[PDB]
């Protein structure tokens, strides 16, 4: 008996009110400045469109809105009525009720215009839908709110000519006005001279051009111009800070990347490193930004460390699931396993593992080629190598050992890192380490 | 014997002060160029205003202030008078002091209306109140300051107008200067007309339109336009400044929300990760921004520990007093219990507990059904219950077993967390965990 | 039999075609206005661009890209037909294909221009290659963002203002034209005349100054200026914005520097510290910012751990190599020794260590004299001496005891630190502490 | 024998320098424009100004430098010579050279006025002032920085008004110029009027006013015109970023205390605590930002942790000597406890300490009133008092038992914070803990 606020038919109705309410706005000075009201076409039309808001201040009171301190729902149209008519019915009363076609039917006109120009409370839904639109998640959010300051300094543009046409109109003595002193015949012509001329005008006063055609002489619209150029000014810096938002926002990415290779490049260039670890550096850097891992750290460190259980357990399950150590290791154990494995991404030629490096973590292949070289005891050759699946770092289990070889990339490659801490705190759930310690024993002795 | 500066007399002295200054400000430009002085309708007023401040001036030496490294209360008059006569004193005793009054009477005029120029030191309390204002806490920031800019701006306005009106009386040749080019006869014109028309110029070439009327012919004008459009350059950029801070600050909380929604979009889509894990993370940052914790989470962790053991005991006592497993538990004991107590929100559908997760929290529900199903034992249906109030994750107190079955939300909820570590942390806390540990077992074995 | 997207013929490919774009789009807002199109000579420079774009179509199909989830190379020529037919091929061939030298062959012209106007589909190129030159390292930042914006401010110039003189010659009546009542005889004029006069037209209304020349009197053309205006205030407001970036960002250095120094000054001269204090904190302030070790420290923290192993030894371990302690201590130790080093450097006469201060950290000189002076036990004079290479703190290695001396620096010098845990958790590398041990008692008993 | 670049008679061999370049800059346009050359008045003081650089150009080989990587000095002559050679040498002997003077000498103008305009590469020792003031720490930063805007912006209205002045005298037909079509007879006038008639074209298109004064007729003219109303359009998107930066800095402190006091009432208004607990959160974020403790705290962490001893040994020494506990503890085991002392600020009527509150840390009052009453067990009344210096929290010192009575504050307090695990790290130092615990029992049984 209660309409929803999440029907497919209340929101179809809201969309037909948002394009009534921009077809009064546009109309209301248009009407206010330029034609007469004598004439009925259009007044049959905003009857019709005082009709539907008349419908719509009846149908408000059968929706739900959602609270603020409890959620999802209100019901019991009991506290509707209570939110509705302290809030926003007042105004609406006052601008949906007639008064121009009351006094058109009643007895009788300056004093009834300013009457209808309260139709513009009837705009407040434009911005309720630019208040809903850049909180939606699937629209571009630097789309909407341009569009939104478009449509206030048309807008402003709009209603400033028209009521800068009015006060042109109803001064004696034509000239020594803006538009009588340059046409001395102005109002035989028609509404599309008048209306782009008053269009004109108020545009090269807007956008601070100023050409010098259509300055003002009669002191009552010299005085106009001083409270239009104080609301230019106004809107003007409001302008530019807006775009100053959007140019700051769209390249924060590629100037903080270039803030760090920046840093690097002094620090390189400080201390007076050779060539290659400047080249180090500079790769890791630029093949952090390529697959951009910082904000991947802060959004996952920011998911409440269950989802990100799940998102590691369709990442990486089927491949810790077949390796040369983990056999039969009971997939119960290998939930509580995966979830703490950390992804990373790593440069060609980069040297991984050193010879006689003190072990740190584990380095499970994904992708990508691995050639392992003689450190120091070898002076070139030798042999070395891993392929995708293949694990190594397999030493340091519980041998505490260094490494034996060098680990040298040749082809980028993507490697999983159990570390040495993770491992041993692994340690405690037992009952399953013994098939990887019997895979470790039978792994090196064959 | 002293007046103290919080009394609700001196603020009214102070205010009434300010609405003097504001009329001083707004007659001096207008009584230095358009208006004579010999007439004493307005002379009479000017000499009273005197007056007040040469009240004042007697009057600070009463008042105490507060001092800088000790706080609270300055007393005991010395001193008073060494802050007030080294700071304010001087140019306080020149503005106050009387000229043309004496230049009248003694034996009389443009060297004794620069004397009455001085008038614009008694505006410092303009600033100190815009001073005030700013910090205390119960005004709308974006709005003060706006008001100041447009304060400024209205001034500058106001005073260039006069004082180039000035300029162009003072000549000879009333032709070639910028009024009179254009109308030959404008001495014998109105106030209002002369004074719109000094407005009407001065506001064309600060807000930068300069239509090309009323522009300047003699040397003298000529040179002061230079001066006065420096000044409306440096103007014009720090209100844009000023417009720029508040669109910034205005926008940055939907900002940061939409940067962490494209963050976590681009970390779906390029794992390529199904459907779920994107409804999982994008629902979980709509509601951790409709409930917005970010800034809860900081302002609370900025409080200093105690004051948030207040928050926890006046939001969550009467929750925790009545719990399946906490009966007679010695309040005392819940005073320590309360304060680590950290609340969270959460979405609907979101999968809470898994099957055979190792434990880590407890859940005490404070609202919101949970629906609980068989998880890879059971393929469908099964059973899992627990409501307002009804606490689960009393598997893992010292049981240190996973989980039996799924927890998956229906309607959000929220749900309170002391966690694993913060069990054992209590535990210390003894001979009150004989209680816990009776309803534990009298708890299962039912 | 597939071209690399990184050979040195292709780039020189794409290069003469961006020089042969940015000949296309000069041209063609010139050849829409002032010149004829019966002549040929430019028309067999036109035809021959389009050759090489008609060339570019086919060959564009031989190319490699770079995928984006899996990377270095896409090759097999299936769906690089697909990426590429899908995104760019329709404009590119509507753009390619001639329509003016059709028109001219078959029986033939304004309809005809504006399929003319499709060659600015080509400028993608010079977006392609500002995408380009921002996120190669190669480039100063700063200048490829501004060129960009000069070379779209200056197309917008130039285009306006040529085809507002299409829309001055089209019209009858040539007075009553912006050119027209100005000059009366305009169209008997050179080129250079004729283009420097709409050039010069086009820049008045674009940075807003607006003469009062060359207004609009024609009432399409009174449209016109509508449309261009409102382009020129989004454009003025978008330049704006980016200066904005250029200007914050080029002085945050100096910025935060200055903020560090006046919080210090504040926290100085709020607790009333004398000279010696203030002095200390302000020099120390002073060597962090001429050394700038704070984005040394982020850079530093936010690399693998590995190459800043790599980067230690190459830095310290020649001067590690040789000291008082270490004689004999078995290199592949000192791999996993040096990689914990902590360099620092610090200010003159700062007293680094005061007598019977509780022992912290090992202080190997690099550089720079040092003063040891008795304090409070001896008034004055006393001895206390260490040199380039000689450490001191060798008290605190297990004595555990309180340092003799004060350590007050004389010249500015580099001190590295191998601090008291950092000691201790090198103390399990066991097997070489026997030498440092036996270093250490017949060092001290000599 | 080398000149040391820190002496008191190189700077203000310097700043005399610095005076002649201003004079030099600000003559060479105006000697470029305005006036001839065959009269000797100024040529002589040109030639003397010449001297002077020809002087420094020699003395500039004595000096010495500071060097990038090593610091505080290079001497011995060689790399001087390579330094000063390399840099700045060319265009200074290019700079200083005569060239007028030897064309009116050996046989004699305008390509020997382009000669003299390298006199501008003199002006890069304001550049180098400009650089050393803003790192210099006694200035005000943001002074020197809009002092060097003013500077720029003056220099180029004056340069452009000069050469526009130039251009419109070579040219023949006076009339059809910009300053002719206005006055006719211009070159017959002053000094003072055309330079102040060029000034003031300058400034009009410099600040985008453009009256329609002095437009361009002459087509040369007309193209210098396009050329300074792009540098006009960019110098004035950089002033707007340069006092967006110092609104933006200004008033962030404000900003950030206004934010955590919104954050603070949404976090109240939103859980709807009652008065008490709103009351509490806001008065001590007010007395967090009087006394600013967030610039403390991190000024604090980033000192080198034994300047921050010696702050705390300056600040607190004297307080903690004198203590209920302490009496006789040997001061060098006061070194070593004052260093981790940290001290804080209290509002009044804040609960500080409440009864049965587990304990937490040693609150010695420093000033400040403290009132304490039964809480719970004593409904009103009872009796708790501390005066300044004297401590209480010296129940839980190894008692480990909850508070007694209820802490609450009459008037503001500063009170020091020496915590449990503070004092738990501080029991090692053993030997003379048996005074303090002594002490605790003579202290209690009395
Ligand atoms: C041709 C006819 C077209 C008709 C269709 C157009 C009708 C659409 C109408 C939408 C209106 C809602 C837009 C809104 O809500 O007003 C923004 C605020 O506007 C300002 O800047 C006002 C600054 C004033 C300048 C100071 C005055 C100086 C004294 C909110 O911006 P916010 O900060 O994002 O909330
Ligand atoms: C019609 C009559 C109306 C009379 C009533 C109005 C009187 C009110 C009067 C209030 C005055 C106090 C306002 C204040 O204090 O001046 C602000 C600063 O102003 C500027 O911008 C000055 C930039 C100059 C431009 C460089 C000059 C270029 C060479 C502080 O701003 P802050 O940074 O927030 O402190
Ligand atoms: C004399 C002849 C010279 C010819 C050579 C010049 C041709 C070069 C041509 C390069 C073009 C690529 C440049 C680009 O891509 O357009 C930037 C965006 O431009 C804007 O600002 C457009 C704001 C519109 C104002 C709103 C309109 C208001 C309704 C991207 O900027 P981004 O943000 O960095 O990506
Ligand atoms: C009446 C006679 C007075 C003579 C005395 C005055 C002589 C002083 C002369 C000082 C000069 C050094 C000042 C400096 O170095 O130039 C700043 C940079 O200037 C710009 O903005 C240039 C933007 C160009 C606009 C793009 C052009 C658009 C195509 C550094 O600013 P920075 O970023 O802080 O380094
Ligand atoms: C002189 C002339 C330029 C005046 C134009 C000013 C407009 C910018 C004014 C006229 C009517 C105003 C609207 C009427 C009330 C509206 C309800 C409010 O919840 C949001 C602002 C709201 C949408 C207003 C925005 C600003 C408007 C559109
Ligand atoms: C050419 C004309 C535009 C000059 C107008 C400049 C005004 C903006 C000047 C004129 C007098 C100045 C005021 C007088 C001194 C005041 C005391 C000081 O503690 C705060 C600034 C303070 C309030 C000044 C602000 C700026 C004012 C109001
Ligand atoms: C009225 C007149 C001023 C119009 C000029 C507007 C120009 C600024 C328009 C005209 C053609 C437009 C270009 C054509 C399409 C181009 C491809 C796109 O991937 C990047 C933008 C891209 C490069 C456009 C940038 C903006 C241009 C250059
Ligand atoms: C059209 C007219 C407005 C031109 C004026 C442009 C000036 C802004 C130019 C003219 C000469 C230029 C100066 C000459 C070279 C100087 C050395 C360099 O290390 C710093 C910039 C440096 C100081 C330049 C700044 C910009 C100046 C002062």
């Amino acid at each position: 008996h209660i309409i929803s606020p999440f029907n497919p038919r209340y929101r179809a109705w809201e969309m037909w009110l948002v394009l009534l309410v921009i077809y009064s706005a546009w109309i209301c000075p248009f009407q206010f400045a330029f034609i007469t009201y004598k004439k009925d076409a259009i007044f049959i039309i905003d009857n019709i469109v005082n009709g539907f808001f008349a419908i719509d201040i009846i149908l408000t009171f059968f929706v739900a809105y959602l609270d603020s301190h409890s959620y999802l729902l209100v019901d019991s149209p009991k506290k509707i009525a209570i939110r509705y008519l302290s809030t926003w019915f007042a105004f609406d009363v006052c601008s949906t009720a007639p008064f121009q076609p009351l006094s058109l039917l009643f007895n009788y006109e300056l004093g009834f215009r300013i009457l209808s120009m309260l139709r513009l409370w009837r705009l407040r839904r434009v911005s309720s839908l630019f208040a809903r639109l850049e909180k939606d998640i699937r629209f571009n959010y630097f789309w909407i709110r341009c569009t939104k300051l478009i449509s206030v300094t048309l807008f402003a543009i709009h209603c400033a000519g028209c009521f800068n046409y009015l006060i042109a109109d109803r001064y004696p003595n034509p000239r020594k006005t803006w538009i009588g002193a340059v046409y001395p015949n102005f109002k035989e012509a028609s509404l599309w001279n008048r209306y782009v001329t008053a269009l004109y005008w108020s545009i090269t006063t807007l956008t601070t051009t100023g050409y010098g055609d259509f300055h003002a002489e009669n002191p009552r619209e010299m005085l106009f111009d001083i409270f239009f150029m104080m609301f230019n000014l106004g809107l003007t810096a409001y302008l530019i800070g807006n775009m100053t938002n959007l140019v700051v926002h769209w390249t924060s990415r590629t100037r903080t990347f270039r803030d760090s290779v920046r840093a690097a490049s002094e620090f390189a260039s400080r201390n007076q490193l050779p060539h290659d670890i400047q080249d180090q550096m500079l790769s890791h850097i630029c093949l952090k930004f390529k697959t951009e891992g910082l904000k991947q750290q802060e959004t996952l460190n920011n998911l409440p460390k269950a989802i990100r259980s799940s998102i590691a357990n369709y990442l990486f399950f089927p491949i810790v699931h077949n390796i040369y150590l983990f056999q039969g290791v009971s997939r119960n154990f290998l939930f509580q396993l995966v979830s703490d494995i950390d992804a990373e991404y790593f440069p060609p030629k980069e040297d991984i593992i050193l010879q006689n490096e003190a072990p740190t973590d584990l380095y499970i292949l994904v992708s990508g080629a691995v050639d392992f070289t003689v450190y120091v005891d070898g002076h070139d050759q030798f042999q070395g190598k891993a392929v995708i699946g293949e694990t190594f770092g397999e030493v340091g289990v519980l041998y505490y050992r260094p490494q034996p070889f060098t680990v040298r990339t040749t082809e980028l490659s993507q490697i999983l890192r159990i570390s040495r801490t993770s491992l041993m705190s692994a340690m405690h759930a037992h009952a399953d380490d013994g098939r990887v310690i019997m895979n470790n024993l039978f792994m090196k002795l064959r």
